């Protein structure tokens, strides 16, 4: 088999002239070139049957991506793995090969208006159609997105995505959470676990001031820093966004901390397009309720000269997982795994 510094990469006949790109949030990833369709495609091992969380996580991507299809949404091109359960170690995905991702353009170029606009209408076009089959993504981040030399967007991870369950968002005070910390809503660290749309659009919010600037808008060190420095720029909640907390534990500290006034936007971005600064605070809002929906957002004036609703599809159904999936053991998981990549098999 083709060796990769210092790994096994088999991935078989059909991919040749492997070349180490990086490391994923799964294991190592390789560009490759397809011999089929004679195109350089991006290749992830993913070795997980050791570990539940692992399978788990993996599982619900291949499901997910699977059953998407839409152009600012990756693709899964191929799935290469053992003839047998008995000798499957581990996984190859294939996808198409990007350039880039936003956090390391972020790193280093400045972005025009045009590339700001285009680059947040492609986000929510993604979006517009994950919310429509009710699927959360919950790790919405700069290096999530995926850019090709043309600056086509996709948006790539759904390890940590869910079906949205608004009845049982509710719980305590300081509950722990698993997504990014710079890129997560307020209510995520008061009263919610996340299984709300809202806590998406938050996400872009915070993506859309990041693009604006080069660099993260609420950049937290730790759990509860990273209220504090939203508080910082939003402003103490109004009474009647306290009103919508009813845990005792979240009210009462929010109202012990000392009053902070909003800082306006156009003092933090001064360079930028004020029709960007007006949906930028619909999305940055504190209380979930109030914030703008994806459908909103597109229709909003600063992206009018991309907006079309029929060139902006949904889904043909809600999305649902058959079996629970969280409390399944390794070994029913590895046995779903073996069976969704089934259709790759020759
Ligand atoms: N589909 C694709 N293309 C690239 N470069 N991908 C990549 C994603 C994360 C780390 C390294 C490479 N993924």
């Amino acid at each position: 088999p083709e060796m990769v510094r210092g790994q096994v990469f088999d991935v078989g006949p059909r991919y040749t002239n492997l070349s180490y790109i990086g490391e994923g949030a799964y294991g190592m990833v390789c560009s490759a070139y397809d011999n089929l369709n004679k195109v350089r495609v991006a290749i992830k091992k993913i070795s997980p049957f050791e570990h539940q969380t692992y399978c788990q996580r993996t599982l619900r991507e291949i499901k997910i991506l699977l059953r998407f299809r839409h152009e600012n949404i990756i693709g899964i091109n191929d799935i290469i793995r053992a003839p047998t359960i008995e000798q499957m170690k581990d996984v190859y995905i294939v996808q198409d090969l990007m350039e880039t991702d936003l956090y390391k353009l972020l790193k280093t170029q400045h972005l025009s208006n045009d590339h700001i606009c285009y680059f947040l209408y492609q986000i929510l076009r993604g979006l517009k159609y994950i919310h429509s089959a009710n699927v959360l993504h919950r790790d919405l981040k700069p290096s999530n997105l995926l850019l090709n030399t043309t600056c086509d967007l996709k948006i790539c991870d759904f390890g940590l995505a869910r079906v949205a369950d608004p009845d049982h968002d509710h719980t305590g005070f300081l509950t722990e959470y698993v997504a990014t910390r710079w890129y997560r809503a307020p209510e995520i660290m008061l009263n919610s676990k996340g299984y709300t749309k809202s806590i998406d659009i938050w996400s872009v919010g915070c993506i859309l001031a990041e693009m604006l600037s080069n660099r993260p808008i609420f950049p937290g060190k730790h759990y509860l820093d990273q209220l504090n420095h939203i508080l910082g720029i939003l402003g103490s909640p109004s009474q009647e966004d306290l009103n919508c907390i009813i845990n005792l534990k979240a009210r009462n500290y929010l109202l012990s901390l000392p009053h902070k006034n909003k800082v306006p936007w156009n003092r933090l971005f001064p360079n930028a397009d004020s029709k960007a600064l007006d949906l930028l605070d619909k999305m940055l809002t504190f209380n979930p309720h109030k914030r703008i929906e994806v459908e909103q957002a597109l229709a909003h004036p600063y992206l009018e000269q991309y907006y079309d609703p029929s060139d902006e599809p949904i889904a043909e159904a809600p999305f649902k997982f058959d079996m629970e999936l969280d409390d399944l053991p390794k070994e029913k998981l590895k046995e779903l795994i073996f069976e969704e990549t089934a259709r790759f098999q020759p």
